């Protein structure tokens, strides 16, 4: 029941997403996240990757991510969360 999921709150068109990740086991795992905003005057696209040690039976806040949506926004999170074994996590939000 390992999970990633999307926490999000809104102010007007300021968006904030802090991507959560909860694990039924403790692991060295590969977190990926990819982002991207096309708007009208401007695009913008985030690839981060990082590598850490992550505890069991508790959710973690990877990242914090503030993103100016407005109508007809292309927006798109990818999170990739691996051990390297057997475990593949991929959530994109919005949902």
């Amino acid at each position: 029941s390992s999970q990633i999921t999307f926490n999000t709150t809104q102010q007007g068109d300021m968006y904030t997403i802090i991507p959560e990740v909860t694990l039924t086991q403790s692991x060295l795992x590969r977190v990926q996240i990819l982002s991207l905003r096309e708007g009208s005057s401007g695009q913008s696209q985030t690839k981060q990757e990082k590598t850490l040690s992550l505890p069991a039976n508790q959710p973690i806040a990877l990242t914090k991510l503030s993103l100016n949506i407005s109508p007809d926004d292309r927006v798109k999170i990818v999170v990739t969360v691996s051990d390297g074994q057997s475990l593949h996590l991929s959530q994109q939000w919005p949902p």
